[PDB]
DNA sequence: GCGGTTTTTTCGCGGGGGTCTGCGCGTTCGTGCGTTTTTGCGGTGCTTGTGCAAAAGAGCGGCCTCGGCACCGGG
């Protein structure tokens, strides 16, 4: 990864791409950017795969297997403005000494997101039909995330 | 309750610019890592002490017959 300052990186990319005809690719069934975690404290991108969940953070990357997710809680905060999504993980995530058996995410209730799943029509029909929607309309981010987590981990949302 | 005065509430329109907001970088304060000084329950070795086969003679107590006497009744 290069950092090219100035208004310059797009021209640099175009020349390189044209030189060897580089073809862009798309991975991860679904990604959610800029999610606020209360525990661990910080902001994380959540990338979901068939067998595993990735949390990408500026200082810490975590790979959680879908089997290690024991429980999903979807709980409204009493402030009537934020919604909490809570993951119980076993083994608990580690940052050094004390650990994170619970991941606490905080959403705004008014935050809406539109998301298309990165799946082929044959794989969707065979594995995910009736578990996931092919496209989610502009609904609240925490609902889409809770449904995706339910479909991929096969855990009931509490 | 009924009639009076006339204030200031409600109605609408135009213009100004302070406040909200998109965007960026930095930092300071929230959160985890590690520790200080001390409290508490955990156990032991040892101290101090407890409830669980005839034969025979010798000696003895009870006992009984008996000796012998004093006594009642009468004159």
């Amino acid at each position: 990864r290069l950092y090219v300052p100035g208004q310059k990186s797009q021209l640099f990319y175009e020349q390189l791409k044209d030189k060897a005809d580089f073809d862009t690719t798309s991975e991860a069934i679904v990604s959610f950017e800029d999610i606020l975690f209360l525990t661990p404290r910080g902001r994380f991108e959540i990338s979901m795969y068939a067998n595993n969940l990735r949390l990408r953070g500026q200082s810490y990357d975590y790979k959680i297997q879908n089997k290690n997710v024991l429980r999903i809680f979807s709980l409204p905060r009493l402030d009537d403005r934020h919604h909490l999504v809570i993951l119980q993980v076993d083994p608990p995530l580690r940052q050094g000494q004390t650990r994170y058996p619970f991941l606490v995410m905080q959403f705004d209730r008014n935050e809406e997101l539109e998301v298309e799943l990165n799946l082929s029509d044959e794989e969707y029909k065979s594995k995910y039909e009736g578990k996931l929607n092919r496209s989610y309309g502009t609904d609240s981010t925490y609902k889409i995330l809770s449904h995706c987590l339910r479909g991929l981990t096969e855990r009931r949302v509490i």
